[PDB]
RNA sequence: AUUUUUG
């Protein structure tokens, strides 16, 4: 069964995420709306929870500000999107395709709802204080406008089909009645500052009450009837729980509320750092609360926690979904206020994905946003269970490389040029090299140590083309540029090539060096003795991959895959020239085999370790291909990321299984044997 | 208030 690692739900949207019973839960992530069944139509083991990421809504060019689904039975289907693209699309679920859509506004949209009373009415507000009812199945529109106010949050009453609440930057909260132009019904006051959420008593009469949740730190209760506040309660200052974070990263609270309308006398807000709370309504003068996961630690999130959504699945559990700050999605089973699950999400590129051969199956990924993840592929109870590491980062992960031997020992490097080593069974801060690349870390290497360094030696090659030989001992130390031992060792005059690619054979007695010129060359330990130089690519080489060593022939492990700008991958034999060992270098100028399919640049190459050369590549044409390389047969191809590939990597323990990461924020795990297309796209 | 003209 396939895996998908999502984009990261976005932040600061009034309602940007949604479900409907059954059930179904949508989010609004980048450009997209990311579709996720939970409950037993999910599908999964008694063990592992029930939920699986099942869709996305493509079509919006612009961040996704706000989501909506139909409440109305018959109608779950059918949902709304707002985007800063400008326009407000209505989409069925179920082709994951668009109905229809406007473009009415003018300024950024803030938010929309979907009107529960009114089948096709969907209502939208945006910054300028524009405010826009939508009747898409009888294509009509009305615009009305209240005050020249930014538009924060919005919501139709669920009891009366004229009446909505807007909630304004500046803390004013309005009631007011669509049918008569927009007409202020309700003027509230008492907030202080920005509404971020406003939630209607699911039961009519006291009129009726809402809700409304602020910046302010307080939440109020309001009539209306009497248009005043009849219960104020403000936030309690609790100590921080489970996360050691990040100080510096700058946030305020985000409170939103949930309103159940199984329990009328309860109300679940957020809290400072993303702790969620019910409130005990009945209770109120004495202000009576009781924690989200209280018992449990660790389970909470550690990021103020911008949308709350409640789902019943059909074997009538009553679950909460929250979203927030801390890239986390996370299940709550009302009931018991413990977390049933969490869904982690990606705020950036998947750059890197690296397996432990020690730890086999703990897959480090480098992600654009400035956190490492550790994958524990394997859990048993968990799809998703992954740690996450922020200290010493801070920048891109572009390149990852955990340590042949040695526990948690994962070396990672960023795009401002950062070598660092990081111990993951621990939680102190990693070691720094003191050496910076001059531009981003593309790759990192262990092997063999070379002069003058004085088991094992780290190798990173940075943007810029120089090569550096770390000593993980002694990272604050002195790393040097290995080009003055090829030099010396080679006795070259002209300029040395720009490096772009570094990456050792298995037994550690070959360095492959790809450069800027397409070339690639090939150098012997111990003094990096240059024996062969192969021009294949024209281009930048952007990724190089040795054969492992326990194939059916051992042959097998001179196999050298070689990916560039170019769409052509080859693969050469380096056995000759390396048995040989010249005294004077080779030039090889024709490949041993030759891969043709891709459209675009390759960004990574990788051999199965489950096979004789096979071969998985990724390339910017959107798609990994897997191939036979022996037979330079195009096995199957895989097309469920949306952007550019930048990395890929074969599961250690099922033949079938690939890990593939996209500048679409997503990783995929695949099966191999579940795609049909055995090609590129043409 | 993160969401990359960027291997």
């Amino acid at each position: 069964e396939p895996r998908t690692l999502p984009p990261s739900p976005n932040w600061y949207c009034a309602r940007c995420s949604d479900a409907v019973p059954g059930g179904l839960f949508g989010f609004a992530a980048r450009t997209s709306v990311f579709l996720v069944r939970v409950g037993p139509g999910a599908g999964e083991s008694p063990g592992t929870p029930p939920f699986r990421v099942i869709g996305e809504l493509v079509g919006h060019t612009e961040r996704v500000s706000g989501f909506t689904f139909s409440h109305h039975p018959g109608q779950y289907n059918l949902c709304a999107t707002s985007s800063d693209d400008g326009t407000v699309k209505i989409w069925d679920v179920e082709t994951k395709t668009v109905v229809t859509e406007h473009a009415l506004h003018q300024h950024t949209i803030s938010t929309l709802h979907w009107s529960p009373r009114v089948k096709d009415l969907i209502v939208s507000g945006d910054e300028k204080g524009v405010v826009f009812c939508y009747w898409f199945n009888r294509n009509d529109s009305q615009h009305l406008f209240i005050e020249p106010r930014t538009i924060f949050c919005l919501t139709c009453s669920p009891h009366h089909e004229d009446l909505v609440a807007i909630g304004y930057k500046d803390g004013i909260v309005v009631i007011i009645d669509i049918s008569k132009k927009g007409e202020v019904i309700h003027r509230l006051r008492g907030h202080d500052d920005e509404i971020h959420s406003i939630a209607w008593c699911p039961l009519p009469g006291e009129g009726c009450y809402l809700a409304t949740g602020s910046k302010d730190q307080t939440i109020r209760i309001w009539s209306c009837s009497r248009g005043r506040g009849v219960m104020i309660l403000k936030l309690p200052f609790l100590k921080r729980r489970g996360g050691g974070i990040d100080p510096t990263v700058k946030e305020r609270l985000w409170l939103t509320l949930h309103w159940p309308s199984n329990q009328p006398t309860q109300l679940v807000s957020s809290c400072f750092g993303g702790e969620l709370l019910q409130w005990d309504l009945t209770q109120s003068w004495r202000r009576k609360y009781t924690l989200f996961s209280a018992s449990s630690e660790g389970q909470n999130h550690s990021r103020i926690v911008f949308n709350l959504c409640p789902l019943q699945t059909e074997d009538d559990k009553q679950l909460l979904l929250s979203t927030s700050m801390d890239r986390d999605v996370k299940c709550w089973d009302i009931a018991t206020l413990e977390c049933s699950w969490t869904l982690p999400s990606l705020g950036g590129f998947a750059y890197s994905l690296a397996f432990s051969s020690v730890d086999i199956g703990s897959l480090a990924i480098g992600v654009g946003d400035g956190m490492i993840r550790v994958w524990n592929t394997l859990s048993i109870k968990n799809n998703y269970d992954v740690k996450n590491f922020w200290q010493g980062v801070k920048s891109k992960v572009t390149a990852l490389c955990w340590h042949p031997t040695k526990e948690g020992c994962l070396a990672f490097g960023t795009d401002d040029g950062k070598v660092g080593l990081y111990d993951t069974y621990s939680n102190k801060p990693p070691q720094i090299s003191s050496t910076y690349h001059k531009k981003t870390v593309y790759t990192l290497a262990w092997g063999p140590p070379v002069p003058p360094m004085s088991s094992l030696a780290l190798y990173s090659c940075g943007g810029e083309g120089i090569v550096l030989q770390h000593n993980p001992w002694k990272l604050s130390g002195e790393a040097f540029d290995i080009n003055k031992l090829i030099r010396d060792t080679n006795s070259i005059k002209y300029k040395l090539p720009v490096h772009t690619e570094i990456s050792w054979k298995a037994d550690g007695k070959i360095m492959a060096l790809g450069n800027e010129d397409g070339s690639i060359e090939i150098f012997q330990i111990p003094n990096l003795k240059l024996i062969c130089t192969i021009q294949q690519h024209h281009k930048l080489v952007n990724t190089i991959s040795w054969h492992h060593e326990h194939g059916s022939q051992p042959e097998l492990s001179y196999l050298m895959a070689s990916g560039s700008n170019n769409a052509v991958i080859y693969v050469h034999n380096l056995k000759t020239v390396i048995e040989s060992s010249p005294e004077s270098p080779v030039t090889i100028t024709e490949p041993y085999r030759t891969l043709s399919g891709h459209t675009a640049k390759i960004t990574s190459v990788a051999w199965s370790p489950h096979h004789d050369g096979r071969l998985v590549s990724a390339s910017y044409d959107g798609t990994a291909q897997v191939w036979d390389a022996l037979r330079e047969e195009p096995l199957c191809n895989f097309r469920g990321h949306r952007g550019r590939l930048l990395c890929v990597a074969w599961s250690p323990l099922d033949p079938d299984c690939i890990y593939s990461g996209a500048d679409d924020f997503c990783v995929h795990k695949w099966l191999t044997s579940m795609q049909d297309h055995s090609r590129p796209p043409q």
